[PDB]
């Protein structure tokens, strides 16, 4: 057969197996054709499940009828995104804490900002992520070259500082262990153990930052989910524009995991080594590498950012968190440690002297339920299991009458 | 001033400029600024200008109705995109060429796939391109490392096989003074020129990738424009399944600019030197830095593969096309050397003895209207200029008079 010689990519050589939600869809396929009348519910990958509030919808309808009017068609927009929503993004989430409309980076969502991060930059940074943390980070910090290779000993790419999140530390690291890298990816609320950073931690966070001269790249995804008196942006710390970004999503607070919009908001103040604006760079590679989220997901973003738009967001957070409340007390009557689950949509449960990959296994195998094995979130996940609250009410319930059978 | 310790990425640091559209959009900006009652027509960014048909958005907007009800909401879809829409894709352009429905990889837009196709070859590999082309070839390439500095002697980033496309060579390079690349983008019908490669010449591409080993990356988002018998897609040429994959988009189909919706196909016998398959690696990608389609872009997409679609989408192009054809009649009448426009939406005008951006500068400030400067499409478009046939009828025929009035007494 012919080959090319073209050498494949090293970077895509160094990673380990596939990304890790695929992996577990796999898993799931094989349970379906060894139960072929089981009756599944997915509680692994965070996918929201309820439509999508009609005030929101009807904006993207709307939209849609308009683009078939001379008068209502747009094309390209400005790849940054369209100003009035910058602007409601500017003032809704960052009111205050001196964001201007211009620092906002409207995208197709929060994956896609993290590897058009990556590229921005490039292969010779170093990079630290909590440990556990969302997969996206290491996965693309490896296909940029930034890392080593996979050492198995330990399971950790080398030159990636992982910064330990335990039940003894507070599931927030600690700093004074920490070795210095370019970027710090932080994610608050933390996915996959649930873990709002306090304001006194995110403090540390910045004043570690600054000492290093790294940037934060700050995951906010999770942080309308806040229950606790949290801080919900890394600017709500002083001098945090100095030294992070925040990237964040519609995806968990609308339904739009389909839909696609978030954004990136960096700060002018913002600087490399050289005193050259972060933002700038980001702005190239926005450009030149994307050509703008869709004018419908826009329209629908728009729509969000309004009194009736907040109002049926809080409605669909209120509504997972209702749901998280139930998996919390569940697992809590069973005897578990179980984490997290009260600023976020996720709760993270200890099962020591287990692996991850086994207790997936174990109950999707006894209770036809899916669940995310805690390891694929990096080694110091390994012994937990994040359980995801997105799901209609009675699949949730179902669940959680099944694990009550299993584990009674 | 307080600055981080983190280096600056150098292969930013290399980009001369900053990306073409915008530098326009820019310049367009300040006339607006100098002359802000001025009546600007925009020929300059290839964007469509006419509303999507009726059809395809009352598909969106059922789907965005769907998505609050129980039944029809959905959350995220498969990374490569709804097999259904995958199909349709298959089917409709490559049907008969033995493309599979795996095979397709539906994104939000072609410049979204170059990028992402450049961050799973690499820093390590070496590219050519048509020179003049599409400028995002280039400087994807310079983003991830794959070049050297920018040369202001010769106009060229170093490390880069600019195949010079020329009037004189009928657009198309001679392969024999075309040194060796991993990668060869090549653009048919071409941006900026309009050049679209006969077989015989495609045919020739192919057999020069095969012997060299290099892999074509094929860009037909202009293909539905093809007015000439000429192959609408690489993979009509046998063999070119061993050392090409093509990259296109609604764009240009059915004005999806803004609505965001494209596809590349990689087929299964496209293999790396150590036998991996580069649809493998590009699958990855896909699932790791990207997040798929927007479910509406997608009901829109499929919408457009269907009787009504493809005739509704066939009647915005051929709109296009007689825009294009005023436009050419517009320089021919006036004596200018004219090329392209017979398969593109784009008119390739060649102004001797004047830099690029002078003539855009001039037009602008005359006419108040927007072109393209060639050399923003690379060293061999000095001297050309880019005029976009996409608009109003009425305003092409404003911007036609408009330059019929300053060029006619010269
Ligand atoms: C921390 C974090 N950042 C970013 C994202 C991605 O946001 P989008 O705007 O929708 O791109 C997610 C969703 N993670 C889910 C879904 C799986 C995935 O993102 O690959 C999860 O962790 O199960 C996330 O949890
Ligand atoms: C050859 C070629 N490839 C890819 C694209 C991008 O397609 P999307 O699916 O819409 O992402 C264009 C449109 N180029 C236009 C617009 C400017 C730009 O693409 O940056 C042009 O060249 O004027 C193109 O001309």
């Amino acid at each position: 057969e012919y080959k090319t010689k073209v050498s494949r990519n090293s970077n895509m050589s160094k990673l380990q197996a596939g990304y890790l939600f695929p992996e577990i869809a796999r898993r799931r396929s094989a349970h379906l054709l060894k139960y072929p009348d089981a009756q599944v519910i997915s509680l692994g990958i965070g996918d929201t499940t309820e439509p999508i509030p009609e005030v929101i919808t009807s904006a993207m309808a709307k939209k849609a009828h308009e683009l078939s009017t001379i008068e209502g068609y747009s094309g390209y927009g400005a790849e940054q995104g369209a100003k009035p929503l910058r602007a409601a993004i500017a003032k809704t989430f960052y009111g205050g804490l001196g964001i201007g409309d211009d620092d906002v980076f409207v995208s197709d969502g929060a994956k896609c900002d993290i590897s058009r991060l990556q590229v921005m930059f490039g292969s010779n940074v170093t990079i630290a992520v909590q440990d556990p943390s969302y997969p996206a980070y290491v996965d693309s910090s490896v296909i940029m070259g930034q890392t080593g290779q996979f050492n198995t000993d330990v399971q950790k790419y080398g030159n990636i500082e992982y910064m330990r999140c335990t039940p003894e530390n507070g599931f927030f690291p600690d700093l004074s262990t920490v070795g210095r890298t370019d970027i710090i990816f932080f994610c608050s609320p933390n996915n996959p153990t649930g873990a709002a950073a306090t304001r006194e931690q995110l403090t540390q966070l910045v004043e570690f930052a600054k000492k290093n001269g790294s940037i934060i790249v700050y995951d906010s995804a999770y942080a309308m989910y806040m229950s606790d008196d949290n801080p919900r942006s890394i600017f709500e710390i002083p001098g945090a524009e100095e030294v992070a970004m925040e990237t964040a999503s519609f995806s968990k607070y609308a339904g739009f995991t389909g839909v696609r919009l978030g954004w990136t908001v960096i700060p002018k103040k913002l600087l490399y080594s050289d005193g050259f604006p972060v933002a700038k760079d980001f702005n190239r590679i926005i450009c030149t590498c994307f050509n703008g989220a869709s004018n419908i997901s826009q329209a629908g973003a728009l729509a969000c950012l309004t009194p009736e738009g907040l109002e049926a967001m809080h409605k669909v957070i209120g509504f997972y968190k209702e749901n998280t409340n139930i998996i919390i007390d569940t697992f809590t009557s069973l005897g578990y440690d179980v984490y997290g689950g009260k600023n976020a949509p996720y709760v993270w449960v200890h099962f020591p002297n287990q692996s991850s990959w086994d207790v997936f296994a174990e109950i999707l195998e006894k209770t036809h339920v899916v669940t995310t094995p805690g390891s694929g979130f990096g080694p110091g996940g390994e012994g937990f299991v994040r359980v995801s609250a997105f799901g209609h009410r009675e699949n949730i319930l179902e669940a959680c009458r099944r694990f009550k059978q299993l584990y009674k």
